[PDB]
């Protein structure tokens, strides 16, 4: 079970439910080996009914599309379509919470309100929203029809991207066309330009995707700043991760998928619901995260996080879990089936991601918390049914140090230096106590030996004096095998490193360092990184693609992952995939994702599937960045 | 070559090009075969990077994806994709004209106009735009507006579906929640559930596809509406069709793609540039139309149609195509490459529509003159460099009658009946000299030789007293075959048929009848089919699904295909589709999509791969409908 998951609770499980003859993801996996070599390079076309064509990556015919699509155009084809299909999946997340907010401050649902009214005048602020003399309601009104005007074309760009990045690097990309002119505008575009016989030039084609990749990020850049307007945003939490953070005696509830607006109300509900699940036998409501709905409460309220990504059927099969209450994404449609065997309530709650067997919700944010109640008490009912059966937990956690927004980490920074917060992070930089920073993202991928990426990279970067910020489950990987706990900087960190995080942890009274790896959030809180990335170019007065900072997504699977990978690229960073894309096939579109697109953008990609390589490619990076602004490396 | 094409100038051109070792979309199909089965029914997925993920149709596993997909949601969601491409490509197409129409009557592009004054209060009137006392650039400037307002969510729903449905169909619409409530935002929300993790029932992902269809209708809709604003509204034309309508002593211009933006443009223009060409050696600029652009200049002018969809290629091969001009959508990338042996100049003018190897023109309505001449001097070049070669053009053309606009055809009623001109068409459904109406819409498909299902059908049902209109391809097809000669009436038509023909041509003085198939003009213009079916059952008082109408996609290809044979079934119509289209590997969602999408819209789709079987079938549907109507079949 060691070569499916280096987590040992996950482990633990993947026993269990080999003995109760319960089908895994691995499992699944096992049984679709080997995998068609056309789709993994990428070469196969489906997109008219004369398809599928499929293109040999060597050898005889076919060599071509039937339409004549080449294989570098069937290549960044797809790779488009993912790219859209991520752009889609971020940016409705999005407008869901700019909806959320608009109703709140027209009065439509009370359970909603303004909770960080500094961020939103702000986001008002740098959006060019008058603030002065106006009521708040107004001002987030304005806020949320500016989040909404953004998915479509307009008299300005997309404004969640020309605001949050530097004006240098917006002239960059508006020289090459690449700045979007609406969200949905820029994945219709997509749609269409990839449909058979339009767009048939790579180059053309991956342009095209690069500036839809920033539409993804305008999309999780608002969902964060709207998220944090709705329910706060993240500073400074101590929790705790894996199996272990269910209780056998209390109603165990995970919130599991990406979107919080119903999530962040389970959780103050469940409070309110305590006496009632007392009544029932229980110590009271465990609300537990999976996933980035989890991290959305583990960051704002510091819930637990119980598992992640391709583990997540693990969590039914202890026996404990009693309710599982999913919004969208990631979520392995396996969790309906697998419910009948574990007497897990499986409960969706949007209308468009339903689960056939799951219970559906009509969640509404006018009934929020009246809806919350139904499904607790699905979730109650479901505990009285096992009370007495025996359950397997396993005794398996990890202390989490997180809620590392960027604000939190300018206000740590500036308990050592209050005026000019950024300046202790780049004097370190300089003097080399800190060699760089590496952002990891992402998700799991049955294909690789879960976490096992994420930590042998982090390892060796720490070890070098990389600061290492996380985010979605690659947070939760590392979160799951100790990094967000401060016990273990010292077998972790470098020397400077630690020094540092020392530094900061004994000025913020801690008596002791911040985490080895600091948690900046969910997948759309990877704005959160480019906000700090961005800030960094700001006070150095330099563009992004010439910091040392560094992305991996060391075992991405969703097409999520494949857009964020694409604007870190295109916003100008080094970014290492640790998972084949489909772009093998064309040795022309590689050469574009991972060398020519520098001169485009100054990122580019570094695909490296074996991890202890990957390192050495991703400090080289980093240190390359180093040399050009002068510093020893 | 008969097995290729039944167009005997198709079949010659195949043999000029094997003979010269140039390979075709045939010889690339052949190089194919055997095409992938998971592909083929629909069992595979790529949406996620564990995949590629397939299910064997039948026998040991694989019998599910990896995250727990199964053969029913994979199959709705690939479907589903290829929906919201289709409604992509429609509605760029559409926002292009939006724009086209609001930079003209803002005075920044004085090529373009406002050229059918009625038609543009008639759209603003049923938009519900005020025009009295209002400057016509003022209404026009207000419907620009409101067509790009329904691609996003906005105080109402998408209008260019809900003000030309008849209030019954659309109220059984909104039961079901089928209303798009923006066209690009439905385009993303498809997207987003259709990424991993997301929607997983496959009756949840077929209702949002049937609700993304409709958006794509509203494309097509709009986009009819503003070409017919800015270009004219068709009337009845007499012009020719088929490779025969080339000329090897002039300039010989091909207009080839969807949106005429340009098309109409160079038109006009390649009047003006008479001399220069006859100053080069040719007898003039001889324009004329390959796919959907040159149904649309067919339509309005009377530009002769060269070829169609999967013969493109045969036109270069003639030696005698000086120029082929390029928007988007349906273009073989391989006439760039065939270009090098042909000597035709292959030129593209969308920035989001590029093809490796040919020449492009930025294109810009703006500029639209001055790129026409320009584009033009490019084809008056290339017919100096080929003065004196022999050229192959087959001696092979059919006579063309077109232009039946839904107002076309109303007018040439209004002669039977002024004051009621539905109502001569409904006396003969009633009496039984016309049958039924079926629209033939889509592609030619390399699968099926080319025609072959739609002159199989279209004699059949003309045999039967149906009255045949027919649109893009399939309108390409039956001209070719001599379907739109109103001299083979009395060869194809029933007696009833003839009978009706007959009477409405000599009362619009023709001495003859109208052609055996109305010519309803371009892909976009399945739209006016549509206007025509709603004015009929409002007229009758009943909903769609109560008229003896249905469609025929007997030949298609392209995604935008299958989102109008998705609407069609939608707005209530029986819809045969003549090629295997991916759901076979699913039994529940052929069950959804064939029978029980009955009880939910009234329309249903019929797959029938052999043509007069379909025929039989679409027969039935008709006379099934006059059953419910209490008339004799
Ligand atoms: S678009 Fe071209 S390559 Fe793709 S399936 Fe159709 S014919 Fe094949
Ligand atoms: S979404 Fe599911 S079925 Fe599709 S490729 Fe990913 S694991 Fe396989
Ligand atoms: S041939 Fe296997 S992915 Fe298409
Ligand atoms: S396995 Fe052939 S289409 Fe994917």
């Amino acid at each position: 079970q060691n070569l499916k998951s280096t987590d040992r609770a996950v482990q633990q499980m993947l026993d269990k439910a080999k003995r109760e003859g319960i089908q895994t993801v691995w499992d699944r996996y096992e049984a679709m080996k080997p995998q068609c070599g056309f789709g993994e390079t990428g070469l196969c076309c489906r997109h008219c009914l004369q398809g599928p064509c499929r293109i040999n990556p060597f050898g005889d015919e076919p060599k071509v599309g039937i339409c004549g699509a080449t294989a570098e155009v069937i290549v960044a084809r797809g790779l488009d379509r993912s790219i859209a299909a991520g752009a889609a999946g971020h940016s409705g997340h999005a407008k869901h919470l700019a909806h959320t907010l608009k109703k709140a401050v027209q009065g439509k649902a009370a359970s909603y309100m303004i909770k960080d009214r500094t961020k939103l005048h702000s986001i008002a602020k740098r959006l060019g929203i008058p603030t002065e003399g106006q009521k708040d309601e107004d001002i987030a009104l304005e806020v949320a029809k500016a989040a909404l005007a953004d998915f479509h074309e307009k008299d300005t760009p997309v404004l969640w991207v020309t605001t949050v990045l530097p004006p240098s690097r917006v002239k960059v990309l508006s020289a090459h066309g690449l700045i979007p002119a609406g969200i949905d505008h820029e994945i219709a575009e997509i749609m269409h330009r990839t449909s058979m016989g339009c767009d048939a030039d790579a180059q053309n084609l991956l342009l095209g995707g690069l500036r839809c990749s920033l539409a993804d990020l305008a999309g999780c850049y608002m969902g964060t700043d709207l998220a944090d307007i709705l329910f706060g945003t993240p500073a400074p939490v101590v929790t705790e991760s894996n199996l272990g953070v269910l209780k056998a005696d209390a109603v165990n509830v995970a919130v599991h998928g990406h979107n919080p607006v119903l999530s962040d109300i389970i959780v103050s509900v469940s409070k309110e619901m305590e006496n009632e699940a007392r009544a029932a036998g229980a110590t009271g409501i465990n609300v537990v995260g999976i996933c980035c709905t989890g991290n959305e409460v583990l960051m704002r309220h510091g819930i637990p996080a119980c598992t992640h990504s391709v583990s997540q059927e693990m969590a039914m099969i202890t026996g404990a879990l009693d309710a599982m209450i999913l919004d969208y994404q990631c979520i392995q449609p396996s969790v309906a089936t697998i419910a009948e065997c574990t007497g897990t309530t499986v409960i969706t709650t949007m209308e468009m991601s339903k689960i056939t067997g799951a219970t559906h919700v009509n969640f509404a944010e006018e009934a929020a918390v009246e809806n919350a109640k139904q499904i607790l008490r699905l979730a109650i009912d479901t505990f009285k049914r096992r009370k007495g059966k025996p359950v397997e937990i396993p005794n398996i956690k990890t202390k989490v140090v997180a809620g590392f927004s960027t604000e939190a980490i300018i206000n740590a920074l500036s308990k050592l230096n209050a005026n000019d917060p950024l300046k202790p992070l780049i004097d370190n930089v300089v003097n080399g106590n800190i060699r760089g920073v590496c952002l990891f993202a992402g998700c799991n991928n049955v294909k690789v030996p879960q976490d096992q990426n994420f930590t042998t990279i982090a390892r060796k970067l720490l070890k070098q004096n990389v600061l290492v910020v996380a985010t979605g489950c690659g947070a939760g990987a590392l979160m799951r095998h100790g990094f967000m706990d401060p016990a273990n900087v010292d077998e972790l960190c470098g020397d400077g490193l630690k020094a540092v995080l020392t530094a900061i942890g004994e000025a913020n009274g801690l008596g002791g360092p911040l985490p080895p790896v600091l948690h900046m959030g969910s997948c759309v809180d990877n704005s959160r990184a480019v906000a700090l990335v961005a800030a960094l170019a700001n006070r150095l007065g330099v563009d992004l693609d010439r910091l040392p900072v560094v992305a991996s997504a060391a075992e991405s699977m969703h097409e999520k992952a494949v857009a964020i990978g694409t604007w870190a690229v295109t916003i100008g960073l080094p970014t290492h995939i640790g998972v084949l894309p489909p772009i093998t096939g064309s040795l022309p579109v590689t050469q574009i994702l991972t060398s020519s697109v520098k001169d485009i953008t100054g990122g580019y990609f570094i695909v490296e599937l074996d991890p202890e390589t990957a390192a050495d490619k991703l400090l080289a990076a980093i240190n390359e960045r180093r040399a050009g602004l002068g510093l020893p490396w």
